[PDB]
């Protein structure tokens, strides 16, 4: 009846805890979705409540593939287009990357995780168009997974938005998602641009997605995302031997009385493989690591590596390129 694979479940548990202990972190979560059905194959939380469904976080940089997809789907951006990625101001506040480049093409924006570049891609759409796009991805939306305490997330209405909000949401702040809503949204990337329902039951009928982007655009985005796990990309720690992996890192500062603090982070890592035609999505978040680094790449990449590499094995998926080990 249940779609949870005990072997992936066990693997996800062990590796989650090994990372949480190692990094002296408060809490953490792993979800593993079927990339074409939305079946949950694994879902684990450090002890306590089912954080995967009940808790909402700001996605940060693991949001960025979505505005990017939107740009490309519209016809207004091509994958080769170059953008000005310098710091710029919207009223008082300033939008910037942690490493400054003067320009990046779209592929640069993904591989390096450019806040500015993502917000330049966002800025070509009306508030309504971005809202509608995030809503269609399930941001702020009940999933009816069948779990109790299901968080809807938060998606403030576009009629209310200050201009800075459009921009900050495009690179992941001022909006909130359960890790499970976030994994789900990635089915748009994996299921040829159709958002899938999520369920913990084996399903007897093909599930029907809602079309959000073209099949051609998901394909292009998945290829862009391979850059994240190769040299020059922020998720190199996440690479799995034998396979190209489309992934996205995200490190977020936390909100304490509504101001962002520089001594408290949430590390996230979501990816799928094989990149060209994925079978699986793996999502990791770890909250408030205190030892042995705080970046997505070093905190959540290794966890992802082991859960993805062990899932592909367990499901009888063969390596698509030769090992270098
Ligand atoms: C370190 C990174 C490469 S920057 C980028 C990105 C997305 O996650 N993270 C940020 O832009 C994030 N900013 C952030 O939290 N806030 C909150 C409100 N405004 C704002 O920008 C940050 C975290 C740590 C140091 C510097 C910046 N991805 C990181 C990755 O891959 O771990």
């Amino acid at each position: 009846a249940l779609s949870l694979d005990q072997r992936i479940q066990t693997l996800a548990y062990e590796e989650l805890n090994k990372a949480v202990e190692y990094h002296q972190a408060k809490a953490g979560t792993v979800v593993v979705l079927d990339a074409r059905t939305g079946e949950i194959l694994a879902l684990v939380n450090t002890p306590g409540r089912n954080r995967a469904v009940t808790d909402m976080i700001e996605p940060g940089s693991v949001m960025k593939p979505f505005p990017i997809a939107k740009a490309l789907d519209s016809g207004k951006v091509d994958t080769t287009d170059t953008f000005n990625t310098l710091p710029y101001k919207i009223g008082p506040a300033t939008v910037q990357d942690t490493h400054v480049y003067p320009t990046l093409d779209v592929r640069g924006i993904m591989q390096k995780s450019s806040n500015v570049g993502t917000s330049k891609l966002s800025a070509m759409f009306t508030p309504k168009e971005m809202y509608d796009f995030y809503h269609d991805l399930g941001v702020g939306v009940r999933m009816h997974s069948g779990f109790p305490g299901e968080s809807a997330g938060v998606l403030r209405n576009w009629r209310k938005w200050r201009p800075i909000e459009q921009a900050t949401m495009s690179f992941g702040y001022g909006l909130q998602l359960s890790l499970l809503q976030l994994a789900r949204a990635y089915t748009v990337l994996t299921h040829d641009g159709e958002l899938l329902p999520v369920s913990f039951e084996k399903q007897a009928v093909a599930p029907k997605g809602k079309r959000v982007i073209k099949a051609s655009t998901a394909k292009k985005v998945r290829e862009l995302m391979v850059s994240v796990t190769e040299a020059g990309g922020s998720g190199i720690a996440g690479a799995v031997d034998g396979f190209d992996v489309g992934a996205k890192t995200g490190t977020a500062r936390k909100l304490v009385n509504g101001r962002y603090v520089d001594y408290k982070h949430v590390a996230t890592f979501i990816g799928f493989a094989p990149a060209k035609n994925p079978r699986v999505i793996v999502a990791v978040t770890i909250d408030e690591p205190t030892a042995n680094g705080y970046y997505s790449g070093v905190v959540t990449g290794p966890v992802f590596k082991q859960v993805m590499g062990g899932s592909l094995n367990i499901l009888g998926v063969s390596p698509t390129k030769p090992l270098t080990n």
